[PDB]
């Protein structure tokens, strides 16, 4: 008999109930086949007893002894079937067979046997490209992929493990109201979009093209991550905020229990000092809710107190400095949009027949470039911009028609000073113009000012820019480029790469929780009248704006060197270690990012050749070829006609594709995600909406800018009630769960039996530790203070690879996990 140990976790996170005839396992041979060439299968073997011997056992886990009859005619086990005859599902961790050691890493929920169309199968931890699969496992390997793909029909159930694609046709709620109808995103030239995971709930009764509402948005079962500690279930907080907390806040405002608007900046600071007083029944709603109860300190009676945002921990006024406004474009929440400006004035590609004359109104001789002429600044590569003009202009008219929204399409010009810091030198606030226009508001240029009403107008100009930047950050840099862009690759990977496949093992840690958070976001974040639409400027146009931006999304430009070169913030330079020379030498995001990028590249370049010796080996891997074909032609199918997709016929193409996927999922998402509350937890620093244009001279609103500048500012930016909701959301999303798995870590040390792959992975984790030491030295270097810390004195730690749990402003998860 072969001695085995099963480790599992009961659903409650009673052990005698697993004995008797409750759980059967059957070993499957990798070497002895039946007459059809399929590995022979052993007898049903039941769990025999509880193993209390090994002190090495994670929380919630139990170990069971089992002995398998396995004679000569059976060969070597390479897989097993398991049947759960119990009513309730359990979480299967592993099987370990001794003195034959063979390890099986399972980490999968096993529901009652009657719920499955075919018996659950698990493979030992060996790694095989398809031409290396032992012959008696070839059919089992392919049948398991066929099972995962399903047939493209049916309402998906909680226990299903079926991966497939669908369009974003589940955000509208047209059965509730015509006002809640939304365009389908994906599957048309008007609205191209990445695909998402298919749920199959079926059509609404009013629109056959929109998917009906559902209490639970399915994800394949093992994508729905359980947590030992309920506080770690951060993705569910989004749902609780929308469904329970937001209505409670709304009630406090409807009943006039708290002022409707902030009246001074101190009313905003109060949120993390003394707190806000709210009705008792409002506090009583929050206090018992998992995740939500961690967001606020409370007296249990009437007070909620938000945590002090990092950006104010040293100076509560530094966010208002021009130095910090520009520094955040290279070391802030959204450090990836600034571009070099190589001509002046800046140009627009938009049609003047639609929007009016698009010539810039910024004059060169009005700009203070520290004594440089414009030609000198351009030539020395010292001029940059944050350009939202062409991005926002197409939507300004329809946004400004909404009752409580008004924006400009902004452009900010920045100068790289000789001291190496950026300074803002002008903001252009543009509006579309057409013959029939009812509005008399005009475009204007605003220049820096420190005194008088001109200083208030300049501070407001910065707020209009940061509203554009916050909307672009959240919808494009963050949602579109990480969450949404990655999901098609998750789906393709499970559909086409076996668990046995080396590239499955390389990529899947980088998908942890991504389908789950995305489904929860379709339900409560980006749904019609959901949190994003009611907190961000574009309202009901928000998600469709991300579709318009996706028209220009380029997979190969997500690589960090290509991004930097495309934006004109670095140049190709083969004499440099990273192959690019930064044009802003101390650009903290890019400088730290290049280190992480290089480490991932080395890991991928070391792992790939362990499994692929020539370009032909890549061409000849049928799972890999099917995977990439489907990811492109189905998952990102609206961009299938584009010439820039890698072909995947060479080793270098495989490395490139894997490298870009891991970068997007880990460091890029971390850099755009974990600064959300640290920088945006002060709404004045990261306003999410603007509600009025600049006032005309001779009006009470203009006199208010002179006499009460803080009120003028607060009336312009996000109102108090959506601010309380936005702050709560971003606090959740900026938190690391205690069970996170970070870059350089895996959830199990035995993910492969291949020692060379294990060694290469250890080298990768060591290199990340080395890199963190280097980044600490950078933050401690007084010469780099201006960009790495700024007047907010906030060291740039967002690309430190490691972190403890909580709202830490550091740490790079493997995946898009929140
Ligand atoms: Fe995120």
């Amino acid at each position: 008999k072969i001695k085995g140990t099963v480790v599992l976790m009961p659903k409650n996170e009673n052990l005698n109930a697993f004995l008797g005839r409750s759980v059967s396992l059957q070993l499957i041979s990798a070497t002895k086949a039946d007459a059809h060439g399929k590995g022979k299968v052993g007898k049903d073997t039941f769990l025999e007893g509880i193993n209390t011997s090994l002190p090495t056992l994670g929380a919630g886990e139990s170990a069971f002894n089992i002995h398998f009859e396995w004679d000569g005619s059976m060969g070597i086990p390479g897989a097993f079937y398991i049947k759960n005859y119990m009513q309730v599902e359990f979480f299967l961790k592993s099987l370990t067979l001794e003195a034959i050691t063979i390890r099986f890493v399972c980490n999968s929920w096993v529901y009652n046997t009657k719920l499955y169309k075919s018996v659950r199968i698990f493979f030992a931890n060996h790694t095989y490209v398809p031409s290396e699969t032992p012959a008696p496992l070839v059919e089992y390997r392919e049948e398991e992929l066929k099972s995962l793909r399903g047939n493209g029909t049916g309402e998906r159930k909680e226990y299903d493990r079926i991966y497939d694609y669908d369009v974003y046709n589940d955000l509208g709620n047209p059965d509730k109201s015509e006002k809640l109808a939304r365009p389908v995103l994906g599957g048309s030239s008007t609205f191209p979009y990445p695909r998402r995971g298919r749920t199959g709930r079926g059509p609404t009764v009013t629109d056959p093209n929109t998917e009906k509402q559902g209490e639970v948005f399915y994800v394949p079962r093992d994508e729905n991550l359980g947590h030992l500690k309920s506080k770690d279930a951060l993705e569910i907080g989004t749902k609780s905020l929308s469904q329970i907390v937001q209505p409670a806040f709304e009630s406090a405002f409807d009943l006039k229990s708290t002022p409707i608007e902030f009246h001074s900046f101190q009313d905003v600071h109060d949120l993390y000092e003394g707190g806000i007083k709210l009705p008792r029944d409002v506090i009583s709603t929050i206090i018992p809710l998992p995740v939500i109860k961690e967001l606020y300190r409370t007296d249990g009676q009437h007070i909620l107190k938000f945590p002090q945002p990092h950006v104010v921990q040293v100076s509560q006024s530094a966010w208002m400095t021009d130095e910090e406004f520009a520094r955040e474009m290279i070391a802030g929440v959204n450090p990836c949009v600034i571009r070099g400006l190589e001509e002046f004035p800046p140009k627009s590609n938009l049609d003047p027949a639609i929007y009016g004359d698009q010539s810039s109104k910024i004059t060169a001789d009005s700009l203070d470039l520290d004594g440089y002429t414009m030609d000198e600044a351009l030539g020395s590569r010292r001029l940059f911009m944050l350009d939202y003009h062409d991005i926002f202009m197409p939507y300004v008219r329809q946004i400004n028609q909404l009752n409580s929204a008004k924006t400009y399409a902004t452009r900010t010009i920045l100068f790289l000073r000789e001291d190496g810091t950026l300074k803002p030198v002008a903001i252009e606030l543009s509006l579309p113009h057409s013959a029939g226009d009812l509005s008399a508001a005009v475009s204007q240029v605003v220049l820096p000012a420190k005194e008088g009403v001109e200083s208030t107008i300049w501070l407001l100009a910065k707020a209009y820019v940061i509203v554009n930047d916050s909307c672009y950050h959240q919808l494009m840099s963050h949602w579109l480029n990480t969450h949404a862009a990655m999901e098609p690759f998750v789906i393709a990977t499970h559909r086409h790469l076996s668990v046995l496949h080396p590239i499955y093992k390389l990529l899947t840690p980088h998908y942890r929780n991504n389908m789950n958070i995305n489904a929860l976001a379709r339900q409560s974040l980006i749904n019609a009248n959901g949190i994003a639409e009611t907190t961000f400027l574009p309202s009901k146009y928000s998600v469709e704006m991300s579709s318009a931006v996706y028209k220009n999304w380029v997979f190969t430009d997500q690589a960090l060197p290509a991004d930097l070169i495309k934006r004109g913030v670095a140049i190709k330079d083969p004499s440099t270690p990273h192959g690019v020379r930064l044009l802003i030498e101390d650009y903290p995001y890019a400088a730290d990012g290049l280190e992480i990028w290089a480490a991932i590249k080395t890991w991928v370049q070391e792992y790939v050749p362990l499994y692929y010796a020539r370009d032909d080996d890549v061409k000849n891997d049928s799972e890999l070829q099917h995977w990439w074909k489907e990811a492109v032609e189905k998952g990102h199918g609206d961009l299938k006609d584009k010439p820039w997709w890698p072909k995947l016929q060479t080793l270098e193409d495989l490395v490139e594709v894997c490298l870009i996927i891991i970068w997007i999922a880990s460091a890029l998402h971390a850099a755009v995600n974990f600064g959300q509350y640290p920088y945006g937890g002060l709404i004045m620093n990261r306003p999410t909406a603007s509600r009025r244009l600049l006032p005309e001279k001779g009006t009470p609103e203009y006199e208010e800018m002179i006499n009460n500048h803080e009120k003028a500012y607060l009336r312009t930016i996000t109102s108090k009630l959506p601010t309380l909701i936005s702050l709560s959301v971003i606090e959740i999303l900026s938190t690391h769960a205690s069970d996170e798995v970070y870059l350089g870590q895996r959830d199990n040390p035995h993910w492969t039996s291949d020692s060379k792959a294990l060694q290469a992975f250890q080298k990768f984790g060591n290199k990340l530790k080395e890199i963190e030491e280097k980044l600490v030295r950078r933050n401690n270097d007084p010469s780099l203070q201006g960009n790495r810390l700024g007047p907010v004195q906030l060291p740039y730690t967002l690309l430190y690879p490691s972190s403890e749990e909580g709202l830490t402003f550091r740490g790079i998860p493997n995946s898009i996990s929140i």
